[PDB]
């Protein structure tokens, strides 16, 4: 019982290393392991978002509601009461784990605590009365989802651009500066005209060359002075080139900056972190002993709680693979690569197929003929042919046809003919090569998936199934097999399939910017679009709903933009989303402040100034991910291979025995002498692959300076370790 | 007469190595270094591109013209013929310096040939007929700007964007592709809709969706779909966050990387054309003597004809410069460094200040406590007191007068108060720091500049001319003195300021692409839109003009998009930048097409792309030059300092009187004389101060593997002499 308390708690400090959190688990009673035990169990980690995402998505049944799901008050009031519980349940478990000290300092979950009493009291307030009072405190029950462990990523990201925040808020200062300037000169100049609504005040002036900066009314603004005097292009041109040509790429190139140094301090001190990680996990594994080492069976521990579904031999492999010596013991220099090594899978050395065992003659010399000829390069380069024949009979059949070879209900007998060759030899590939040597490349399960698709054309054509006809429609997702010629779309489609998870990260928390948004707009800005409103106001055009009842048919005009309301959470996500790409936001604005005040303009500018924050985050990630890439494959997964004995593995076998452990490492174990014993050999040579990740390209990059990194921060523990 | 052909001879080996041509001066006779001397004459530079802007400008005299330039047809079509003639008489002379079959093989000259010869045929036929044929060839006039001397800059900056290229028309193919995908299926979901023209057809489904990726149209385009079912916003959400998300950000990524890559051999070409520059430099002053230098005479020459206006003193200044050695001769690497040690001035170590001099007593306290005081810390901390209280007295005033406070023909006693108080402090800055003293810093003539206007508007004030009330208006941009307190303002105001020219160079070079593509249209689309027009269109609203004469007043109403003609070279350069800010664009568009044809679409689209590829060549320019000088200053002009005897002076003296120069070399030798006899010393000690560029900052960033660069260049001329 002493061991295994000694290895659960060096497996919590390997575990620790991984996630940015400072230590703090170290016991003085083992009740402290059971608390970090039952919170950082998989159940409750699935519990905490669940609870979440239920407490965000009860706020569709509110009282700005879809139609269909209007519950009645009480009904969701009680389901925040016991919503709210849950994560009271959550935070006391917590508080456990933790000590009192700790649980106060630390500032995330004090604020979720926050939160939390003010929803709950406000929730009280909503079942008392009955009747929802104006309730903007929603706005803040996106901290209940950030603070889960599934959307560290979204964490870590939103750090991330607050860090990057204060290089954008003084070229953001400069910028308005100008458009202050010119805002005054173009009260100045153009005043005096009984023509344009532009610049009737001086406030409106600022107004309309806020919205000049982000090119939304460009022609419209300049047209009633360009009408009177001709040389008033003149200031349009100098105010858009000065600010969309130096300060705006001013701004992408400074946030640009910051972002790679902020990339190079947080690979920093995850690197200095782990250090101190393995050096304590070394630390709890000390020997009293002759030599300083660690012997077998404490790395059995190791990875018999760290990485629990590593069987046997690929533990004492990884035994091997980290000693790099002749020793019975290890080191500190052959243990640091601990994190790099225990990645990895191992497999043997075979070389049969997946579909071969079973067979006998006169059928073995058909799938091994078959996997002959799949392997050959003018096969691949008949099946290229093939997919340019598609191409151009889709080209062909389209300009003959004259474009109406999409709406007609029979198929002109491409889509039957070309569906049977890919798909015969989509099967003949896969038979040919089996299954998971197939699945492992990219293109490949791209064919399968576009494939997968097509045949439920097939069932939608011949049977009674009408709406799934558009599968028939995308034909000509086939020819996208053919990008895989050329050399430089295989490496920007390698880069983009492996930047997409931060993409996906970037998503959510711009999701996050958008339902505070949605929510703290959704309660003001309710009923106030309608149609044929705002008809007093200067874009009273868009909003307009007209019937002309001649000859008994009423032929209808409309401008559509009153259907961008704030009535509930997905009409408004649409109406956020037509303001992130900018094109026409001003009509939005408009509409809105000739219904409420002037004070709701600062609503959308403050908008559009957050999803530039956003958006020039995003460009700055992309450029940063594809150079440091471009720049590692222009200075040059892994495969590492090993071997081990016949009375080596006799003797660690007596020794497992011995242990009593389960029978799967016992007949595991009897399954390596049965192929020593098939094969009669001695030695059994092994290999373990692992994919290559940002951590080890970023160890290749700074390789010159990261001993510097070491040394320095090894004499800054000797001056915090003899404190 | 030997020596001095050889110095010649070798001072242009020197001024080749700059610009990058291939070495072709070797002489034969004398005849070819007076065709190089009659040809790189500064006269010929100007002739040359004062030809090129008459022949330019001359095409707003045109057919199509402004109606207060209206030529007649011969007299341009003479004006034409005499511009051609002396453009001959450039190749006449460019030909009389290479030879015939230089002349024939190099390209750049071929071109200018073939174009001589087409516009010289339609002159002399449009002098025949005296009627302006379609005359669409002027078109290729910007190829006479290109090839002068003073735009080099537009030159290879338009090679660079050349070379750019290919990694930009693949993501363009994929970015297409995926756009005639969607474009079939949004033809087959949207068609069955009596309410909507945009997928009526689809062709016209292809144009909408080309018009949907560049953002222009985004919410018209989803609405009439979105008012029937809601659930079509997915169809519009999942392409533009492909497009715009993905493969934009994609472009810009790939394009920034190439960019890197050619800047990198940029530099490694150039470096190594200097090296065989010198090389052969060094060559041409062989010794045949028992050491291997070059003596000092020889030097002297170098320095006499490469740059010319450099005196004795400081030709002796430069030679010891190089020498670095105890030697009477110098060697290779102690004179590979020519070109960064020649392009310094030379100065003494006076004290003085230059208003002090002819000061006696009772007046010379005053000026030396003037500058006494202007040298101290908290007078400029008072000044920045004095700014801060200007701009709280322009807002105050403001939100006092309610925005009126700028129509007003009296100055409500701020400008005059405040222009008083920083023309005193800037005289008295002047005369206490010393002209030169002053101008040498950035933001000094920024001050200069700013209040050198403002004395303009007290000239407006007072007197009767109204027109200058507008430098009365511009009060707030003195607030732009404050920024200097913030690093960083400092920081990126400095290489905004240094990245200047190459930006300037950038719109240049949009200029020729403006010009050809405004000639092109000019001829085509001349008179094709009036107001009232394309009435049959379907942006039919944006060209009107209405009479409303109730009241006999007749308030109009117009839509202003009539202006945007193509009737002269003015009217389609604000045509053609209003396209390249992008909104509204396919309004024009449309109304074109709707009076020409539908390949007219095309031109619009063709003029979408090219401005595409510039935009994002500008702004891989500016994220490379502001990180490349953000990893300098975070890695750590120049001053040198030398000294000389007064025995060596004499005797260079005594050799400067044997070779008998002008006055001025003797006379400064003697005032060097008279200084040492003054202050009553030995050794003059001197200061030369250079510039920093981007060339010395690319040596300390490339220093790793330059040395390889130049011993792989040292064997590959070996291989290449051998032979
Ligand atoms: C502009 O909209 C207002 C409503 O905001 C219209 O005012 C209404 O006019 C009708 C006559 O058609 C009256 O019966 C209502 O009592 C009015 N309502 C209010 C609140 O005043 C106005 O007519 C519209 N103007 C137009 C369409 O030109
Ligand atoms: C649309 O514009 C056309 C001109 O392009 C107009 O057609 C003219 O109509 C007037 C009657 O007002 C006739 O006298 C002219 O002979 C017509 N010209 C041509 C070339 O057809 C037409 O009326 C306009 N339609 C509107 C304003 O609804
Ligand atoms: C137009 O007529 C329809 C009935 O066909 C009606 O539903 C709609 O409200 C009318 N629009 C008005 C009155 O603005
Ligand atoms: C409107 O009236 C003015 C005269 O005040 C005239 O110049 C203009 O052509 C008229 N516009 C029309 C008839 O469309
Ligand atoms: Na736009
Ligand atoms: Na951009």
């Amino acid at each position: 019982h002493n061991w295994e308390m000694n290895y659960q708690e060096a497996a919590i400090y390997l575990q620790e290393g991984q996630n940015n959190d400072k230590f703090f688990t170290h016991p003085k009673d083992a009740r402290a392991l059971a608390a970090y035990l039952f919170v950082h169990n998989h159940f409750f980690y699935m519990m905490e978002l669940l609870t979440a995402l239920l407490l965000l998505l009860l706020s569709l049944c509110e009282s700005p509601a879809v139609p269909v799901l209007k519950l009645h008050t009480y009904v969701h009031a009680t389901l925040e009461l016991f919503a709210l519980m849950v994560v009271v349940f959550e935070l006391c478990m917590k508080l456990r784990w933790l000590g009192f000290h700790t649980f106060v300092r630390h500032k995330r979950t004090m604020v979720k605590t926050s939160v939390l009493v003010v929803q709950f009291i406000e929730a009280i307030v909503v079942l008392v009365r009955q009747t929802s009072h104006v309730r903007v405190t929603r706005a803040l029950r996106c901290i209940f989802l950030v603070d889960c462990r599934y959307c560290g990523g979204v964490r870590r990201n939103l750090r991330q651009i607050f860090q990057s925040l204060p290089p954008f808020m003084d070229i953001l200062l400069l910028l308005l500066f100008f458009m202050i300037i010119f805002a005054i000169l173009g009260f100045y100049l153009f005043s005096t005209n009984p023509s344009d609504p532009y610049f009737s005040t001086l406030e409106n002036s600022i107004v309309n060359l806020f919205v000049l900066l982000t090119t939304a009314n460009f022609p419209d603004v300049m047209m009633p002075s360009y009408s009177r005097n001709p040389w008033s292009c003149v200031f349009f041109i100098v105010y858009l080139s000065i600010e969309l040509y130096f300060i705006m790429n001013l701004l992408l190139a400074v946030v640009f900056d910051t972002f790679n140094d902020i990339e190079k301090h947080k690979f920093k001190s995850l690197l200095l972190h782990k250090r101190t990680a393995i050096q304590h996990a070394y630390g709890l594994l000390a020997s009293q002993r002759r030599p300083a080492g660690i012997s077998y069976r404490q790395f059995e521990g190791l990875m018999r709680f760290y990485k629990p579904r590593m069987s046997a031999r690929e533990r004492f492999l990884t035994f091997k693979a980290l000693n790099q010596s002749n020793t019975p013991l290890l080191s500190l220099k052959d243990f640091y690569d601990i994190y790099e090594v225990a990645a990895l899978q191992w497999k043997a050395k075979r070389n049969r197929q997946h579909w071969f065992d079973e067979l006998p003659r006169t059928a073995f010399l058909i799938f091994k003929g078959i996997n002959i000829l799949v392997n050959s390069k003018a096969f691949q380069y008949f099946m290229y042919l093939v997919v340019a024949v598609n191409g151009v009979w889709i080209l062909v059949e389209t300009f003959m046809l004259k474009g109406g070879n999409f709406t007609s209900k029979h198929v002109p007998w491409s889509y039957l003919v070309f569906l049977t060759i890919y798909g015969v030899e989509l099967f003949m590939k896969v038979a040919g090569l089996g299954p998971v040597e197939y699945l492992s490349s990219g293109w490949n399960l791209f064919d399968f998936s576009v494939t997968a698709f097509a045949f439920l054309g097939l069932l939608a054509l011949t049977l009674n199934m009408e709406p799934f006809y558009f599968i028939v429609v995308l034909r000509p997702l086939q020819l996208l097999r053919l990008f895989k010629l050329k050399k430089r779309y295989r490496n920007v489609l390698d880069t983009m399939f492996e930047l997409l998870p931060r993409m996906a990260s970037l998503g959510l928390t711009l999701l996050t910017f958008y339902y505070s948004f949605a929510i703290v707009g959704m309660e003001f800005f309710n009923g106030r679009l309608t149609p044929n409103c705002c008809n007093t106001s200067t874009v009273a055009d868009a909003y307009r709903f007209i019937n002309h009842t001649v000859g008994n048919k009423t032929k209808v005009e409309e401008g559509y933009y009153y259907l961008n309301n704030f009535d509930n959470i997905l009409n408004s996500f649409v109406t956020l989303f037509e303001l992130t790409v900018v094109n026409n936001w001003y009509i939005i604005m408009e509409g809105v402040t000739s219904q409420t005040s002037h004070w709701s303009r600062l609503y959308f500018m403050t908008f559009y100034i957050v999803t530039m924050v956003v958006m020039t985050i995003i460009v700055a990630f992309i450029l940063e991910a594809f150079v440091f890439r471009m720049n590692y494959s222009r200075k040059s997964g892994i495969v590492i291979e090993k071997e081990m004995s016949k009375e080596e593995l006799m003797a660690v076998l007596e020794l497992y025995r011995e242990e009593r452990g389960t029978s799967s490492d016992v007949t595991r174990l009897l399954d390596t002498l049965s192929q020593m014993e098939k094969y009669q050999q001695n030695s059994m040579v092994f290999l373990g692959r692992r994919s290559r990740t940002k951590s080890d390209l970023s160890l290749k990059m700074y390789q010159e300076e990261i001993q510097e990194w070491y040394e320095e921060h090894a004499r800054e523990q000797e001056q915090q370790k003899l404190r």
